[PDB]
This record gives structure tokens, C-alpha cells and sequence, in this order.
DNA sequence: CTCTCGCGAGAG
DNA sequence: CTCTCGCGAGAG
């Protein structure tokens, strides 16, 4: 519903209200986002760091199970890069399933810069 | 920085 | 048991 971010910006297509999640993202970096991202694979990495501090990605994961006892990153955000993705990009459950290890993986990078 | 792959420990 | 999947870290 908009109103949880009155001053933010919509994650897939505003016209489609299952594909669509409100979101912190302001206009202005929403535009520089589209604009800089011209691929799923670094659109996604890209909202990730708008939508999670490096702080959480450092102790945050997808799943939030796993050795390291990490937090889950907020699902409803991360269905909000899907629904982006899907409308921006137009990808497939595989493409998806691939973008979700790199969401994963430069989690864990930042966990290893915290780490060293 | 991103992308990737072999590993092996718990989930099933 | 088999399967999934979180993981470290070398290579791009």
C-alpha cells in the first residue's frame, strides 16, 4: 500500500497491483537506478544495496537459516526486486533462481569485509 | 566489485 | 540414506 512509504517509489508495475510492493527508493535514485541499469543481473545487485544498508547485507541472508545464525533479509522487499525485475527485464523463474545466489553471494562479500 | 563452483552438513 | 543449499574464495 503506498501509504508505508509515502515519499518512495513502486518495485514492478504500478498498473499491476499483484506485481507491484512500495518501497524506500526515492524518485530521484529510482531514475538514476533505470537509467544505470540496463540488465536484470545489475539492476538487482543495484536495488539491493538502495533497499538494504551494507549493514544488514553483512548479517542478512535469503533464506536467514545457515552456520553464520543470519537474519533473513524483509521478504516482502526481496518479492519487491522480483516484481521489478519481471517488468523491467521481463526475466523467467530461472533467471530468477540465478540473480538469487548473486543477492546471496554479495551478501556474503559483506559479511567477509566485516569478517577481515 | 561481480560471477561462479565444488564442497559437505543439515533438511528432508 | 538423497537432495538442497549456504558457503568460501579464486577468477573475471
Amino acid at each position: 500500500s503506498e501509504e508505508d512509504y509515502p515519499n518512495g517509489t513502486w518495485l514492478g508495475d504500478e498498473n499491476n497491483p499483484e506485481m507491484r510492493v512500495r518501497c524506500a527508493i526515492i524518485p530521484s535514485d529510482m531514475l538514476h537506478i533505470s537509467t544505470n541499469c540496463r540488465t536484470a543481473e545489475k539492476m538487482a545487485l543495484t536495488l539491493l544495496d538502495y533497499l538494504f544498508h551494507r549493514e544488514v547485507q553483512a548479517v542478512s541472508n535469503l533464506s536467514g537459516q545457515g552456520k553464520h545464525g543470519k537474519k533473513q533479509l524483509d521478504p516482502l522487499t526481496i518479492y519487491g526486486i522480483r516484481c521489478h525485475l519481471f517488468y523491467k527485464f521481463g526475466i523467467t523463474e530461472s533467471d530468477w533462481y540465478r540473480i538469487k545466489q548473486s543477492i546471496d553471494s554479495k551478501c556474503r562479500t559483506a559479511w567477509r569485509r566485516k569478517q577481515r
